[PDB]
C-alpha cells in the first residue's frame, strides 16, 4: 500500500512569481481606490526589465513604476551584484482598458449578485485531512522549506543567500481506504541562488543543517532520505536574468502540488470577476468545508462557467472512497449550502480586499485563515 | 454513480495560444539548423506586440521577424480589421544565452545518455479506455469544435468568423469499477470572434447546426441538453488586442482537461532537456501502453527529476481502481519496461525532430500517432 509523491515549491525571487507578486501588487494598488477595478495584468520579468501587459478599467490613479519597483525591492533584488535591482531596472507598461465587448457581457448594467462569470472555464478545489490546514504534507514542506531560505536570508545568518529558490520534496505514504497518511521523507531537492564567493560544501552542510533540519520533523528523516542540494553545483546567475518568468507559470506550486486537479487559470493579477481565481478559492472553500465538517478525510470539488453566465453549469465530486457518503449525495450538500455565483462569492470571501500580493507567494491555500481557510458550517 | 464533467479548448487564434504556437515555431526553427539547440523561448502578445524572451543557445541562424510573421499569417491575423496583422504588428526580441550556471550543471561535458533533466519538477501522464485515442471525451470534443470553426473560417463557409475561440464540453459519466462511461452531453459553450456585421441569431444558428451537428454524434444530444453559444454577446474585439497571451497559460487544455493531474511546467518553446515536455511526454506514453496493453482502463503516472541529474527521483501510479494488479506491480512492470532519463526520452521519442509547431494547437496528445501515442508493447 505504500507510495511516493512528489510536490514542489519556489521563492519569493523565483522570477516566475515575481511576475504573481507584482500582477496582485498592480491589482492591490487599484482596490485600495476602487474596490470595484477590473484588473487582468500579465506581468513579463527578464534581465533587467518588468513589462506589465493587460487589461485594466479603474477609477484609481496607481503609479506603476512605484508599485512595481516596491514590490520587486520587498523580493530582495536590490544590486545589479544580484542580478536584477529595482531601483535601476526597466518598468514597460502595455496596459489597455477592458474590452468593452467583454465588460458589455459581464457587468454592465448587472446587479452585482447576477453579474456574469468574468470569463468560461473550470475550477477545482481541494482539500486533506492529513495535515491541520488540510493540505498535502509534500507541498506544506517544499513551501516551508523556501520561506526558511527567505528567512535565513533577511536575517542575516546565511548572507550569501538570494532570493531565487526552488525545492520539491517526495514523501512516503500509505493509504487507508483512499486516505493518506505520510510515512517518511524520500527525498528533497533545494536549488537556491548565492553569491560568488560561498562554496559547495559550506553551502550544502547550511541547507541540511540550518534549512531542512530547522523544517522538516526528524521522526520524517532516516539514514535512507537522499538529499540533492544545489545539484547544479553553481546558481550564481538567478532571477531573471538565468529564466524568463511569466505570471500564472506556477499554478501547481500555488494550489496543490500535483494533488488534486487543475483546470488550468492562473490566479494572480485578476479581480472577483475572473472566476478562474475567485471560484477556484470558492472551491477550496467548499472543499475544506466537507473535510472540517467530517464529511471526507479527502475530497476534490469541481465547478465550471461560461462567461457572461452567473450560476455555474457544473459542479462534481470526487471523495476518493473517503466517505459513508454517496458522491451525490455530498454534491446535494454542496448545492444546499454554497451559491457559487461569483457575486456571491465577492461577498463571502470578501474578494474587493486588497489582500492579494499576500497570497502570490508559498501558496494561495493552508495559509493566513483567508476567508476561503475558514470553513463553512453545513446543515443537511 | 451518475456525475458530470467539464473540459475546456481554445482555438488557434485564442492569444495564449498563439504565444504557444510562436515558441514551438521559434523551436522548430533553431532544431531544423541545430539538433542539439538549447531552447527556452517565451511569448508574449498584446495588441500589436509580439515579444519573445527567454534563453537559447544554438548554432542555427534564425530570422525572428520571420519566424514570428509566418505563424501568425498561419492562424490568420493578417489585417488590422481582425485585430491583428502579422505584415505590420511590432515583433521585439529579449532572448539571451542560457546561463552558463545551467549549461554545466545539466549538460556539458555529459554523455548524451547521462544528460541531467534541466529543471527539478513532477509530471503526470494520463490515459483512459474511454475513446480509441485514449483521452478524455470531454476534452476531445471541445478540441474539436475549435478544429471546426477554423475549418468553415479557412473554406469560406463561415466568413465572419475570426480565429480567437474557446469551447467548453460537460459531459454524464457513468462509473463502472473506476472506469468512466460517457452517457451524453450535458452543457456546451463556444465563443469566437467574429466580424461586426453578423447578427446574433445567425451566429448562433450556425454554430448549433454547422459546428455542434458536424462534431458532436446526435445520440449524445437530447432535448436537455444546454447550449451557451455566443453568451457574451459581441465578441468582435479578440485575438490580443481583447486580452494578453503568454506561452504556457492553457497547460490544462494541452493535457487531459481536468482529468488526471499535473505537475505545472509549459510545453512550449522548450527542447527536450527541459523535462517538463519530454517527461510529460514519456509519462504519457506510458500510461498509454498500460492502458493499450490491457493492465488497466484508465492510469495516472508522476515522475520527477533533481536539476543536473538524470534517473527520476520518482515514480508513482494511480489507476482509479481499474486493473486487477496492485499499483504496486504496476509501478514494477513500468521499471521494467521504460527508462525515463532526459537522454534515453530523447532517443525513445525522437525529440529532436521539429515537429513541436504541430503540437501547440489542439493538445499534445491523442493525436497524429506521435512517439508518444505509439504503445509500448509490455513485458512481464
Ligand atoms: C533551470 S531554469 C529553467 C530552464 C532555463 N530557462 C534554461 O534556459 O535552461 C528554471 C528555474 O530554475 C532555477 N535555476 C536557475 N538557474 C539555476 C541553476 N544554475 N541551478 C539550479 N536552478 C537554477 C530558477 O529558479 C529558474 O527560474
Ligand atoms: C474573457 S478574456 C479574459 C478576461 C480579460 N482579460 C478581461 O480583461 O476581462 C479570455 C479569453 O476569452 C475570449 N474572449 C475575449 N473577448 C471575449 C468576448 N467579448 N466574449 C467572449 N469571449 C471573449 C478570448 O479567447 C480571450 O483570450
Ligand atoms: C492514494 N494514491 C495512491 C494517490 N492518490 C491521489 O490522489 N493521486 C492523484 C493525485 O492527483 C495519486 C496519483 C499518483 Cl500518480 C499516485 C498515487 C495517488
Ligand atoms: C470517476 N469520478 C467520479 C471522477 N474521476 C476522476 O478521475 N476525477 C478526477 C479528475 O482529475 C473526478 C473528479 C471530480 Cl471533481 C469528479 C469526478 C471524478
Amino acid at each position: 500500500g505504500t507510495f511516493l509523491f512528489t510536490s514542489e515549491s519556489v521563492g519569493e525571487g523565483h522570477p516566475d512569481k515575481i511576475c504573481d507578486q507584482i500582477s496582485d501588487a498592480v491589482l492591490d494598488a487599484h482596490l485600495q481606490q476602487d474596490p470595484d477595478a477590473k484588473v487582468a495584468c500579465e506581468t513579463v520579468a527578464k534581465t533587467g526589465m518588468i513589462l506589465l501587459a493587460g487589461e485594466i478599467t479603474s477609477r484609481a490613479a496607481v503609479d506603476y513604476q512605484k508599485v512595481v519597483r516596491e514590490a520587486v525591492k520587498h523580493i530582495g533584488y536590490d544590486d545589479s551584484s544580484k542580478g536584477f535591482d529595482y531601483k535601476t531596472c526597466n518598468v514597460l507598461v502595455a496596459l489597455e482598458q477592458q474590452s468593452p465587448d467583454i465588460a458589455q457581457g459581464v457587468h454592465l448594467d448587472r446587479n452585482e449578485e447576477d453579474i456574469g462569470a468574468g470569463d468560461q472555464g473550470l475550477m477545482f478545489g481541494y482539500a486533506t485531512d492529513e495535515t491541520e490546514e488540510c493540505m498535502p504534507l509534500t507541498i506544506v514542506l517544499a513551501h516551508k522549506l523556501n520561506a526558511k531560505l527567505a528567512e535565513l536570508r533577511r536575517n542575516g545568518t546565511l548572507p550569501w543567500l538570494r532570493p531565487d529558490s526552488k525545492t520539491q520534496v517526495t514523501v512516503q505514504y500509505m493509504q487507508d481506504r483512499g486516505a493518506v497518511l505520510p510515512i517518511r521523507v524520500h527525498t528533497i531537492v533545494i536549488s537556491v541562488q548565492h553569491d560568488e564567493e560561498v562554496c559547495l560544501d559550506e553551502m550544502r552542510d547550511a541547507l541540511k543543517e540550518k534549512v531542512i533540519k530547522a523544517v522538516v520533523p526528524a521522526k520524517y528523516l532516516d539514514e535512507d532520505t537522499i538529499y540533492h542540494l544545489q545539484p547544479s553545483g553553481r546558481f550564481v546567475i538567478g532571477g531573471p536574468q538565468g529564466d524568463a518568468g511569466l505570471t500564472g507559470r506556477k499554478i501547481i506550486v500555488d494550489t496543490y502540488g500535483g494533488w488534486g486537479a487543475h483546470g488550468g487559470g492562473a490566479f494572480s493579477g485578476k479581480d472577483y470577476t475572473k472566476v478562474d481565481r475567485s471560484a477556484a478559492y470558492a472551491a477550496r472553500w467548499v472543499a475544506k468545508s466537507l473535510v472540517k465538517g467530517g464529511l471526507c478525510r479527502r475530497v476534490l470539488v469541481q465547478v465550471s462557467y461560461a462567461i457572461g453566465v452567473s450560476h455555474p453549469l457544473s459542479i462534481s465530486i470526487f471523495h476518493y472512497g473517503t466517505s459513508q457518503k454517496s458522491e451525490r449525495e455530498l454534491l446535494e450538500i454542496v448545492k444546499k449550502n454554497f451559491d457559487l455565483r461569483p457575486g456571491v462569492i465577492v461577498r463571502d470571501l470578501d474578494l474587493k480586499k486588497p489582500i492579494y500580493q499576500r497570497t502570490a507567494a508559498y501558496g494561495h491555500f493552508g495559509r493566513d485563515s483567508f476567508p476561503w481557510e475558514v470553513p463553512k458550517k453545513l446543515k443537511y
